[PDB]
DNA sequence: CCTACTGCTAC
DNA sequence: CGCGGTAGCAGTAGG
């Protein structure tokens, strides 16, 4: 009997037929991963291999409604195509279509999720599968690549990162070689394909039957009810601790604490902000991008997401980071207090909280002048630069001259963990900055939206009421003129179209509504005199929805260590910021002092370099460069580096004289003689006014840089709006 | 009362 | 031109 539902499904040949046992079904992550395995059953035979595509991340079955499970067409189909069904126990692989199951995931984190979703999904909703011994299977693939070019020549494959860092510590010395950021499953020439199929047996890894704490680990990891566990499960994980790459067999315990783990602390990373510089590593390498790239004439979004994405080594989707530009630039009250980028175009509206945002294609953006005033260029060359694919990407953090996390605040889901931060007032946050840079006591802070116009009232430490504003305008008559920050006027649209029209559950106590919308809100109600004196019992606000909370009780962040911290207060965030802030300023200046008194160095040994030649004291025309050079090391002239490095004593890591015999020979002429003494001269003066200023002198004049550039965004923001 | 939803970066 | 589906957490409003 053949299947007809699924179209995408390459059914084996004997499928669900005497031979069902033996059969294999191959579940791919992605139609890439799909290409990959439907290419490999021209290696294998169809007669007991069949391949089908799981959609995207799989429905967690543990914490679902039948309704909702059986609404899921993804994990049906996988029941119809394995002739699959809940009942009893599972004693034997005899009844279903397929006796074997494999798992074609990437090998990436997701990947690793995916399959302890499946796991999950078919333990749980399958008594008795995982027993079976030798049902769960895995396709795997290395992780980097490495080609041994100038010595002796072989290609080494590695599949996990511990074993690529031994091998790079203690032997890639020793070789001239490269390394390569693996592709695809679904990329690979697909003639090695076949290569992987031909012996696909080293390829695949079995899961050992359900055993003691399998089945406890499994819940720990996906059951709804044990986040708090998990967040210490992440704090038990000891770096280092991977799966061991030769084993064939995968106890689920441990493909659960050392694989699947692995997602989970990168879920983390990626989802919630550095209390630093309050960024998420993507937004981090937007803007690193918009450094490298000279980002003061605009280019459209579609553009600017894979420019990034190249330039990062960013792995995932263009999408995700398309939606995240749009995200650092939206302007929307409601948004971000200060924008990093500048919405030019369509980048939605208050009226869905950014939602109604047009496709990348249509808008554009550019960096806010403000911005590079906030993330000080001079403090550049400080960062640790994360080290990804044999290539430099994006810092660790950036350091802003104010915790940029408390301006703007964020939201992420992790795992284990999550996090809501509010925005705050960059005046109030400058205001405890000088307090701190003065030995004086902090002023507490409280939520503050720009642009927004209600009010926000404490109740309890780390507790608000945000209010909008109802006013009576006539007998009658009420008027809305401003909603509770994050509250989407479509919410309250829908809210009082309802009252308009009544429902089959309730009664209608609206009698008509007005929308005349400006560059604010206003909502014209009117009430029947029954429902004003209604109203007034219980509350207009609370009867309106002009009413909502803002809790600071998971206010939850990467600390300047990179280690997951809650923070019990705002003030907190602001301080630990503090003195990381003030300890990069002082090693911002001797970063500068150092590099300026090179720069003279440099200008200094040209001057004589060109003076010595017009005196007719030295020689350059003919001569060959080997006994030129001599004279210039004889003469006390250092060797320069890239990065402007002296050297004094006799490669990048030694120098050349090309700072000297690499100047045009415009150089030679009076008036380039001039200028370099002017350069000179100049570069000496900034060495000495650096020198008379302290940490918090540098850290106080960019501040008040920031303050009149921020002025102006106001500004512009209301000119705007 | 348990449920279902929102927010957000990824598949 | 455009829609939709899943995870993961803390909290709030809905049936």
């Amino acid at each position: 009997s053949r299947i007809t539902n699924y179209p995408k499904l390459e059914d084996a040949n004997k499928a669900g037929t005497k031979e069902g046992y033996k059969c294999t079904l191959v579940l791919t992550e992605g139609d890439s991963a799909l290409s990959l395995a439907v290419a490999g059953l021209a290696v294998v035979g169809r007669d007991y291999y069949g391949c089908y595509p799981l959609r995207g991340k799989m429905l967690n079955v543990r914490e679902a409604s039948a309704d909702q499970i059986l609404k899921n067409a993804e994990i049906q189909a996988i029941k119809k195509i394995m002739g699959l069904q809940h009942r009893k126990k599972y004693e034997d692989t005899k009844s279903l279509r397929y006796g074997h199951l494999m798992i074609m995931t990437d090998q990436d984190h997701d990947g690793s999720h995916i399959k302890g979703l499946i796991i999950n999904f078919l333990e749980s909703s399958f008594p008795g599968l995982l027993d079976i011994q030798g049902f769960l299977l895995e396709f795997i693939t290395p992780i980097i690549k490495v080609s041994i070019t100038k010595p002796t020549k072989n290609t080494i494959a590695f599949y996990n990162m511990p074993d690529y860092e031994k091998w790079r510590e203690e032997e890639s010395h020793k070789f001239t070689w490269k390394q390569k950021y693996y592709k695809g499953l679904g990329t690979s020439l697909a003639q090695e394909v076949r290569e992987y199929f031909s012996n696909l047996d080293r390829h695949l890894k079995i899961f050992h039957s359900l055993q003691g704490n399998d089945k406890d680990y499994i819940d720990l990891a996906f059951s709804k009810k044990k986040a708090d566990d998990r967040k210490e499960w992440l704090r038990q994980y000891e770096p280092g601790t991977v799966l061991d790459p030769t084993l064939k067999e995968i106890p689920i315990s441990d493909f659960i604490n050392k694989e699947l783990i692995l997602f989970s602390l990168a879920d983390n990373i990626r989802s919630i902000p550095n209390v630093l510089d309050g960024f998420k590593p993507g937004q981090r390498k937007v803007l690193y991008g918009c450094f490298k790239k000279n980002l003061k004439s605009e280019l459209k979004v579609a553009q600017l997401a894979p420019y990034v994405s190249e330039c990062t080594a960013y792995h995932h989707g263009e999408q995700s980071l398309a939606q995240t530009i749009i995200g650092l630039a939206q302007n929307f009250v409601g948004s971000n207090n200060i924008y990093l980028l500048l919405p030019n175009g369509a980048f939605g509206t208050r009226a869905t909280g950014g939602k109604d945002a047009a496709a990348a294609r249509y808008i554009y953006t550019e960096l806010n002048k403000l911005t590079r005033k906030i993330f000080h260029p001079a403090d550049d060359p400080l960062y640790k630069y994360i080290q990804e694919d044999e290539k430099t990407v994006e810092p660790e953090w950036y350091l802003p001259i104010l915790p940029m996390i408390l301006v703007n605040g964020a939201e992420g889901i992790g795992t284990g963990w999550s996090t809501y931060i509010p925005p705050f007032n960059p005046l109030e946050i400058i205001k405890n900055i000088r307090h701190l840079m003065n030995d004086e006591e902090l002023e507490q802070m409280h939520p503050w939206f720009r642009g927004w116009t209600g009010t926000i009232e404490e109740i309890e430490p780390l507790r608000y009421r945000m209010y909008g504003r109802i006013e009576q305008i006539g007998d009658n008559v009420l008027e809305i003129t401003e909603l509770p920050a994050r509250t989407w006027t479509s919410t309250i649209k829908e809210y009082l179209l309802l009252g308009l029209s009544g429902n089959d559950k309730i009664k209608p106590w609206i009698k008509d509504m007005e929308e005349q919308h400006d560059d604010n809100i206003k909502f014209i109600i009117t009430l029947s005199p029954e429902e004003m004196a209604k109203t007034r019992k219980i509350g207009f606000y609370e009867r309106f929805k002009l009413i909502s909370p803002i809790s600071l009780m998971n206010m939850v962040a990467f600390d300047p260590h990179g280690k997951i911290k809650k923070y019990n207060s705002v003030n907190e965030i602001l301080s630990e910021f503090y003195y990381v802030r003030l300890e990069y300023y002082q090693k911002r200046k001797d970063h500068m002092s150092e590099r300026l008194q090179w720069e003279v160095e440099k200008y200094s040994f040209q001057v004589k370099f060109i003076k010595m030649i017009i005196e007719k004291e030295l020689t350059v025309t003919n001569k060959p460069r080997n006994a030129i050079i001599q004279e210039l090391e004889n003469l006390g002239f250092p060797r320069f580096n890239k990065e402007g490095k002296p050297y004094y004593g006799s490669e990048e890591l030694y120098g050349t004289y090309e700072y000297l015999l690499g100047m045009r020979i415009w150089s030679l002429t009076k008036e380039r003689y001039q200028k370099l003494l002017k350069q000179k001269q100049e570069k000496e003066t900034e060495l000495e006014n650096l020198l008379k200023l302290s940490a918090k002198d540098i850290w106080n004049t960019d501040l008040k840089a920031f303050e009149v550039g921020y002025q102006e965004f106001l500004q512009r923001d209301a000119e705007a709006r």
